């Protein structure tokens, strides 16, 4: 996958995966696929439910694991944008990162969020790039509107 999953998204996942598992009896069904991946903050399109239910009703016959689960809708998981998300889960991530409560993401503030999510840390050179590729208004920091569209195609 993109990146390393965080505990609350395994815990996401944990939920979808107890869901997927009392629908599925034998094998499992669009509507209901499509709910449980919902359960986890993530509009599916059909053409991914056909895909997903295809992949999990033959190839695997209905026999899967939660780690099975987790290859499958991890990366649909960090794959969620802005608009699945919702704002109060936003605001939230955007907190996590702005550790001090300003407001505003410093570019310290970034370098540790950085590091939590990728879990190794990164360079001097490479936050500073993110910085100016991400701050509007530049200002050197990174507030909410900035944030979003970090995570908005
Ligand atoms: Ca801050
Ligand atoms: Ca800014």
């Amino acid at each position: 996958m993109d990146r390393s999953l965080r505990p609350e998204e395994i815990e996401e996942l944990r939920e979808a995966f107890r869901e997927f598992d009392k629908d599925k009896d034998g094998y499992i069904n669009c509507r209901d696929l499509g709910n449980c991946m919902r359960t986890m903050g993530y509009m599916p399109t059909e053409m991914e439910l056909i895909e997903l239910s295809q992949q999990i009703n033959m190839n695997l016959g209905g026999h899967v694991d939660f780690d099975d689960f987790v290859e499958l809708m991890g990366p649909k998981l960090l794959a969620e944008t802005a608009d699945m998300i919702g704002v109060k889960e936003l605001r939230d991530a955007f907190r996590e990162f702005d550790t001090n409560g300003d407001g505003e993401i410093s570019t310290s503030e970034l370098r540790e969020a950085m590091r939590k999510l990728l879990g190794h840390q990164v360079g001097h050179r490479d936050i500073e790039e993110i910085i100016r590729d991400v701050d509007l208004n530049g200002d050197g920091r990174v507030d909410f509107e900035e944030f979003v569209r970090m995570m908005s195609r």
